[PDB]
């Protein structure tokens, strides 16, 4: 292992989303190597080839699987079924946000324990550290199934007992919630904190910051890195 | 390689610093020379300043004026002779996108180009020094003396290649401003994708605590990567 591994589970509309994510990496990650595993279930071979010889201008991997007949709810938590049999461990990544500082102390977590860890906001299921080799073993696909079929939810009512607390004001910031934030922490987490030791940046719900009328502190961090990928990714 | 003047004191060299950080993520590829003029910054801190620049491929090139008004307007005075034309930029801004286009400007007929909005501000200033050698005396200037953009509009309007502020001197305090005078072209999207320089003007600094506008997260975030990589 030389290069760490990251999921995305997504179809074609998010590819533009998934750049931006990549690049914010890449500046944020100097020198790392990434292998990304992409998960999907509809996108043509040649945006895929256009999509790795993008990935690969920062030494970055492309390994697309292509899943057979909630979709991407499912990918996720049946990642290890997917996924080679030899890999230990992955982190899942929405393509809707922005890593802003180096990755190094999440991918050192000791997992070792758990099947994954995720940030609380229940956990939120934007950002997984999963450990692959308890995935394989204790996640049963009919299992998970049942589970729906009765009725993320699934990830706290099934595996809650199995999950490292991740703090999502470093690892899962909703990016609606300055303010929230910014009280709860009795006013440490202002922007100069967060520029510091925020790691990633979730841009949750309906109000997307490559929209028109996003408007929040970070809309000209998010429209910086949609340019910087236009240019590093020409 | 492309040369960049800057005139400033030890207290801007973090604000230099996150320059310069700015200009490698924005220029990939680009080397520079960078220019120094100072009155005494020390030796070790120049050394640090130099160790710090070369993780960009970029040399550092002080100079001790043996007050910074005057440094960019003499600036055919303190440079060497054989350099034809330098960049000069105050260490209070942000590079947000490529140099290309502004480095490539042929200014050959100018003193300087420099961006207007017809009053010019000398905070970017792409200097041709044949040019200046030729026309700008110091003896004129000394008895001339308001900023110091009084100085550069007075003696040489007619000799300015202008420059548009939008892309190369944007005034961070005045998002609405531009937004109202552009007629609600240049929002944040527009910005990201054309702006050069973004300029953090007056005293209300994106580097102190209580700073707080659009682009505030965008400075800071650039303060942490200029740590990071400069570490």
């Amino acid at each position: 292992a030389m290069a760490d591994a990251l999921l995305l589970t997504l179809d074609e509309n998010y590819i533009p989303q998934m750049k931006v994510l990549m690049t914010s990496i890449y500046i944020n990650n100097p020198g790392r190597i990434f292998d990304v595993y992409l998960i999907h279930s509809r996108i043509s071979e040649d945006k895929l080839k256009d999509l790795g010889e993008d990935l690969k201008k920062f030494s970055y991997t492309l390994y697309p699987i292509r899943a057979t007949d909630p979709k991407e709810m499912y990918y996720r938590l049946l990642a290890g079924e997917f996924l080679p049999e030899n890999l230990g461990e992955i982190l899942y990544l929405d393509p809707d946000m922005l890593v802003i500082n180096p990755l190094d102390d999440l991918l050192r977590t000791d997992i070792s324990d758990y099947i994954l860890a995720a940030a609380s906001h229940y956990y939120n299921s934007g950002l997984l550290l999963i450990n692959l080799k308890r995935a394989r073993e204790e996640i049963d696909p009919d299992e998970i199934f049942s589970f729906v079929e009765d009725n993320q939810d699934i990830l706290n009512a099934m595996y809650g007992d199995r999950i490292y607390p991740l703090d999502d004001l470093i690892y899962n910031y909703d990016a609606r919630n300055y303010s929230s934030y910014l009280i709860r922490s009795k006013k440490q987490a202002d922007l100069a904190w967060l520029m510091d030791h925020t790691v990633v940046l979730h841009f949750c719900g309906r109000d997307k910051p490559w929209k028109k009328n996003h408007r929040n502190k970070f809309t000209s961090l998010y429209k910086h890195y949609m340019s910087l990928t236009k240019r590093y990714l020409a």
